[PDB]
């Protein structure tokens, strides 16, 4: 349909982020949203392509799990309008705050996250950029799947890239499997709480190291309560071969199965 | 775009609700979801022009304050899938389990509610049987609006109608303004905990008075601690003239605005 915004409806109003390519406010739109605009007054050729992408992908979802798209708005300066989430990102929680979840509660966000991720395959949608930073715990309580980068449209997040992606395959490395690798990190830090290769400190030698197979997480390093099928489910995700990485519709059943036999 | 679901796909669960016209199980598609179908293997001819009206209305609607429409399904059955919504109508907490929410939840649930009618009438939308059972509390946290209602397409909730509504004027009685009444009784059943005309057992009567104008809900009856901006918001809202009542986006600040100065 139309999901085009008339201006003069939006209110921007606090910033939340600017980055390499566009900035983030916090706006009033039928309540509390986040608008998301170039700032560019000068739409490059580039970038109202990568705007009709963006948009084009955001339109095309609809779940619980997946931030939600309320509106584009093309006139005076091209932004893209979600639902506003009340909380913080996986990450900050995980490495900035240091917040300490329960093993069920860690369970039920990698479900999450995997229901969403799931359901973005399902709709052929490849994430390309899943990490910690992409998930949101809205109201400490229910996964948001969306990319808040700004980064990007140079940089680059290394950590939860595949190695045939971080290595160069033919054009497009990226894959329903990739973004399993992602998710497979994902549940490392879940598990862990702690990014990949902390020990580390040359993103070359991380690169170069993870491209051929050399460094991999060190999966040694989750928490003594986690459940052996979800330590195994991680494993699983991250494995060096793009093909012998499990969909996420297995993933999905694989926790959902653990998750019940949990609270006991 | 397109939003139907091939078929085999939906797993109906357990019964929800029937009703004279559908039925509603909970299903998964892509996690919990809920499932509406007419059951009636024969789309009659008005059945299947509700379908497209319904299906219409909600592909429409992109807001947190109302219920998310996950997609529709012809193949074998007309059906609609909605998220799932855990917990309880808002009719359900204070009727029938008798909930006691804090007068802050109160008036956060006022708003939300707001929030969302004040979004379904900017998409020139026209709920018509807003009422405290068609607003859902999402975990006891965060409305939902929707038309949970499965007896029409008879039955009637005569206690949110406007006075223009119950009598009969032409053809379509209803409008933003009947809307902005039923969202006066809701108010009235936040504010009082309690159904208007509690004390009259005569439906016939009731619907006769209060079309006339001898009958209206009972201010003196909000709880003590009942901001006087709320309980005024209340009483022009629930105004016998159609056209002495508020639009949302008026009744939206006007909430947002006693909210802030209500905390401390
Ligand atoms: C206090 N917390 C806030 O800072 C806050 C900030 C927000 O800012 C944002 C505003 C817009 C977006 N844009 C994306 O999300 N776009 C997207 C692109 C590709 C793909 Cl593939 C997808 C996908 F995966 F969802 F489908 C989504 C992201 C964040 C929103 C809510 N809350
Ligand atoms: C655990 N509790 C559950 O029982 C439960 C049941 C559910 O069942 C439902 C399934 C489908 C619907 N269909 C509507 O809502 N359609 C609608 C029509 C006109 C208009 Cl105007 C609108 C409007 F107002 F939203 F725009 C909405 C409603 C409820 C969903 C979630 N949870
Ligand atoms: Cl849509």
């Amino acid at each position: 349909d139309d999901w085009e915004i008339p201006d003069g409806q939006i209110t921007v109003g606090q910033r939340i982020g600017s980055g390499s390519f566009g900035t983030v406010y916090k706006g009033k739109w039928h309540g509390d949203v986040a608008v998301k605009m170039l700032n560019v007054t000068a739409p490059t050729p580039q970038q109202l392509q990568a705007f009709k992408n963006e948009v084009g992908v955001l339109r095309k979802t609809r779940h619980v799990n997946i931030l939600l798209f309320m509106g584009y708005s093309t006139a005076p300066q091209l932004a893209i309008v979600t639902q506003w989430c009340e909380g913080s990102s996986l990450y900050h929680h995980l490495h900035i705050i240091e917040t300490k979840f329960e093993m069920i509660k860690l369970i039920d966000i990698a479900r999450q996250t995997a229901q969403g991720m799931d359901y973005l395959h399902a709709k052929s949608i490849i994430h390309r950029d899943l990490k910690s930073n992409n998930i949101f715990l809205h109201e400490d309580l229910t996964v948001k799947i969306g990319d808040f980068g700004l980064a990007t449209v140079l940089s680059g997040s290394i950590l939860w890239m595949a190695p045939e992606v971080i290595r160069m395959q033919d054009k497009n490395p990226y894959s329903f499997q990739s973004d399993v690798y992602a998710f497979g990190i994902v549940l490392y830090e879940l598990m862990t709480g702690q990014l990949p290769y902390s020990n580390i400190n040359n993103r070359d030698q991380i690169i170069f190291m993870v491209g051929r197979g050399y460094l991999s997480p060190d999966l040694s390093k989750v928490r003594s309560n986690c459940p052996k099928a979800m330590k195994r489910l991680m494993a699983e995700c991250l494995k060096k071969k793009r093909d012998e990485r499990p969909l996420f519709p297995q993933i999905l059943a694989s926790i959902e199965l653990l998750a019940r036999s949990l609270p006991k």
